């Protein structure tokens, strides 16, 4: 599913991301925008052979099992395919663990390079939440 901007903001709030580990909702929306353009089915192969899955491009090297990533963990304990659902619960639950891992949202390289420091509140401007 391709969410709209406010549609995703609303769902992420409902699923408990707003201010999760101190990251305002706009940080999450802005990360989703540039990781997946809001598309829950987004998948992208990494040069190391891992793949990123879903709205927040969660990596099979550490976080989910895709059955083809040598020497890897599945710290969210989920199949990577569950991170492609139109329901975002599995992505959100796993992202909560990632963002709690010690490096905050710098785990999402696109967040670091395109959202961090910016007027992220603009990503939720106009939305009924
Ligand atoms: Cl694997
Ligand atoms: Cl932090
Ligand atoms: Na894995």
């Amino acid at each position: 599913k391709v969410f709209g901007r406010c549609e995703l903001a609303a769902a992420m709030k409902r699923h408990g991301l707003d201010n999760y580990r101190g990251y305002s909702l706009g940080n999450w929306v802005c990360a989703a925008k540039f990781e997946s353009n809001f598309n829950t089915q987004a998948t992208n192969r990494n040069t190391d052979g891992s793949t990123d899955y879903g709205i927040l491009q969660i990596n099979s090297r550490w976080w989910c099992n895709d059955g083809r990533t040598p020497g890897s963990r599945n710290l969210c304990n989920i199949p990577c395919s569950a991170l492609l659902s139109s329901d975002i619960t599995a992505s959100v639950n796993c992202a909560k663990k990632i963002v709690s891992d010690g490096n905050g949202m710098n785990a999402w390289v696109a967040w670091r390079n395109r959202c961090k420091g910016t007027d992220v509140q603009a990503w939720i401007r106009g939305c009924r939440l």
